[PDB]
């Protein structure tokens, strides 16, 4: 019964030179220290934002993962890593490259490290290939951005590729990126702290109202980050608006709030009774343990928060380590 | 006794009369022969239909009785702020809804009260009208977090809430739609979505910015829709201030501690999230707000509330006690 963190990021020890062989403008890389304890995103010549040694050295991840009192733990790519705006066949040896390094990373201890892959999302067909290929060479699962442009997961291209991870049984992660705002939320961290969440919701209705579970197999497997956004709070909201008015039930069978039962959230939500909520409209089993490592604004005591919560003693047990265990077969 | 601080109306505008300010953009209210239902107008385009209830007192009145709601406080319908026109011209236009709100009040000023609205696109302008309007017998203001092409909260937005924090003016902040832009398109997404957060995003720019430290505690202000995600989200704020000291920049204190400087309504439409936002705002801070008359306004005003394991000090505070202190109704 020990600790499985399911929401963690890496980022690959890329150079300058090899980026600008797909995109000396727009793909990342990352720049090191000459001592090698400190770090940054590169975009091109630009700085991105600046890292520490946890993101890229999975040795020293360890060291960590032991104070922590974690045993396993997933990872999955730094968003900034998702290429897709970029043309498709760039983009699909982009996801190949990255899902190596992933492999890499995680087979210097392949037992208490797990990846999920990332995906050219913007090309359906290439999309399902990585996919595949991807968790038939290790990775447990995909981890993709909650939305692309303005297609939000409603859209038939991203319900089908939802499509062939069930049929395939391959567990989503659902992530959000690229967020809204446009120049509204430039302070204070602003866009992890209103955008995010709101992202989040928004894919997470987007499924429910579109119908789009009606159509997408029961087999699947997905979650959604940072405790759903702000879901289960507006959910009342939502069933409201699908009670009075046709035109939010049209395409939505079932009132909304039946939908949990489709889905699962991570435990990220800071807060004793942000987190009681979540449970109670989400049920113990559909809800995991997720930091955000090694990110500043994930909880810096991982699994702390569930851990001191007034829950039960099977509670906790299932979302610190019973769902994860399930979800991504992990033994 | 039983307040509701959250609700709308529209006047009785003739295209004609809409025409002279402009007869493309100020809108007008078109009704039927049987005059049960009708329609708000742009042009001579369908903006949008709408039942009696939204204009006619005596309609309203009725259904107040139904409801057992003692007293309303009413303000604009978003759609006639016009934050985008000039600065005069919606100087104007604003003088003259809030006239046809001191009328559609003097049909029973004990039930029903009126807030104002400004032209918030001029600082002048917009104060001298919030002046004269609570002077003329309006219990406060409804302004929106937005221009329609604003930032949402600059130094300019804060001068005014200052005018008002000492000339004692009352504040209702409603939220606009666009944030997603070419997105949330179907299932009136917008308001599921984009609203909650707008309002999160103005509460967390007045608290993030420090312009709270910069604001006379005499600043009595309610964000409607229960300050959307806000109450869930706040878990998140505290976190980032205390893992990253640009959040901590401009705010001194811990963002959770600056709840005791605003109001919420209380339409969240789920006893647990009402629960929730109570354990944070703490029910002297709730007020009652339906968001009547509109389909997606709570139906049986009050219910959330009176169905509730709160207590029973607790449930008069919010049906009754902080609206009264509020906007000052006995
Ligand atoms: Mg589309
Ligand atoms: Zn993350
Ligand atoms: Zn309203």
């Amino acid at each position: 019964k020990p600790r499985i963190d399911m929401h963690s990021h890496f980022f690959p020890r890329i150079s300058e030179q090899e980026a600008a062989k797909f995109d000396a403008n727009h793909a990342p890389w990352l720049q090191v220290s000459a001592k090698g304890d400190t770090g940054s995103i590169m975009m091109g010549k630009n700085n991105f934002r600046p890292v520490y040694q946890a993101l890229w050295d999975p040795a020293f991840r360890i060291e960590e993962m032991d104070a922590q009192g974690v045993d396993v733990q997933v990872t999955c790519a730094t968003p900034v890593m998702f290429g897709y705006t970029w043309e498709a066949n760039k983009a699909a040896q982009w996801a190949e490259r990255m899902n190596d390094f992933a492999l890499e990373f995680a087979a210097h201890n392949p037992q208490r490290i797990k990846v999920l892959a990332q995906v050219p999302l913007q090309d359906l067909d290439l999309a399902c290939k990585e996919a595949s290929r991807a968790v038939a060479a290790g990775h447990l699962g995909i981890q993709i951005g909650n939305h692309l442009g303005d297609k939000d997961l409603d859209d038939a291209t991203l319900e089908a590729f939802l499509t062939h991870c069930a049929n395939e049984d391959i567990p989503i992660l659902v992530h959000p990126w690229d967020m809204m705002g446009g120049q509204r939320m430039k302070k204070w961290m602003l866009p992890w702290l209103v955008a995010m969440p709101a992202e989040t919701q928004l894919a997470i209705l987007s499924l429910i109202l579109s119908g789009a579970f009606e159509r997408i197999p029961k087999s699947l497997k997905i979650c959604f980050g940072g405790g759903g956004g702000s879901f289960a709070f507006l959910l009342g909201r939502v069933d409201n608006a699908w009670r009075h008015r046709d035109i939010v039930r049209e395409d939505c069978p079932r009132p909304p709030s039946e939908y949990v039962d489709r889905f699962f959230v991570d435990s990220a939500v800071f807060n004793p009774g942000a987190l009681e909520l979540l449970v109670s409209v989400m049920g113990e089993d559909r809800v995991m343990l997720g930091s955000d490592y090694p990110f500043p604004l994930g909880e810096q005591k991982i699994g702390g928060l569930v851990l001191s919560s007034n829950l039960g003693e099977s509670a906790k047990d299932k979302i610190i380590s019973g769902n994860a265990s399930k979800f991504f077969n992990i033994n």
